[PDB]
């Protein structure tokens, strides 16, 4: 299977600087980790490059791994290197609702690990309602939708509320960010940090800018609009609004 991306040239801290935009692929792990590199000049591309490859792109990511090497380093890059695969074959990534760093442990956290480039989510349970607090715990998703379906099936009531309230929070947060989960990632993210932002199995880059978060615009609807650059992600629900490369709002 060869997939090819279109590059988009913008305007980053005054420095001609490519960005991946998706095709079929869509918002895969592979854009939005190779775009925090680009973006923090970490990889250089050519600068004639309109298109390329899945297949330079995994180049320039495990290239970029042997030369920020500095024995068991070598097993890591090597296992990192097969991993790296499953960023184009499907990521299980895992949360658990405590906290925006915290996902269940996988081997693809070897990569971002490898890579240096921290990963979030602000799927967050609201530590102001006790009943949720307690029903999820330390839940993983998957560990979450299987505690539900045993809770529901005990003899035991306390169990069984623990399981409906579970399933009551999966529902009514099911656009996987929470209102807890915003603030605590605009907290928690530093300015000008570049990293990845996990939600409903999309990957996207982003950052913080004067206190306000914005995911990187890598739809392929917007490779000739200079201005489209930044989305903000100040709410849950509804469209953020659209930035140049410098962080101002897209005239009308
Ligand atoms: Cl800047």
């Amino acid at each position: 299977f060869m997939s090819v991306y279109h590059i988009k040239w913008i305007q980053w801290k005054e420095e001609n600087t490519p960005i991946i935009t998706q095709n079929e692929n869509g918002p895969c792990p592979l854009l939005a980790i190779l775009n925090v590199l680009l973006l923090a000049w970490k990889v250089k591309l050519p600068p004639m490059m309109e298109i390329i490859t899945a297949e330079q792109l995994m180049e320039y990511l495990g290239d970029y791994m042997l030369d920020a090497k500095p024995l068991n380093y070598e097993q890591n890059m090597s296992d990192a290197m097969a991993i790296l695969h499953k960023l184009q074959t499907g990521l299980d990534v895992n949360v658990r609702f405590t906290g925006v760093r915290v996902f269940e442990y996988t081997p693809e956290c070897i990569v971002f690990d490898l890579l240096d480039i921290p990963l979030y989510h602000g799927w967050l349970v609201d530590p102001q309602i006790d009943d949720i607090v307690k029903a999820v715990g330390n839940c993983s998703y998957n560990q979450l939708v299987e505690k539900i379906i045993s809770c529901k099936q005990s003899d035991n009531s306390e169990l069984v509320s623990e399981g409906f309230v579970a399933e009551q929070f999966l529902n009514n947060t099911a656009t996987q960010l929470t209102y807890h989960g915003l603030c605590e990632l605009t907290s928690t993210v530093q300015e000008g940090e570049l990293c990845v932002f996990f939600r409903n199995n999309h990957f996207s880059t982003m950052t913080k800018y004067k206190g306000q978060l914005y995911l990187l615009v890598t739809d392929q609807g917007f490779l000739t609009e200079e201005k489209v650059v930044w989305e903000s992600l100040h709410n849950v629900d509804g469209d953020g609004n659209f930035c140049d490369s410098e962080f101002h709002l897209r005239p009308p």
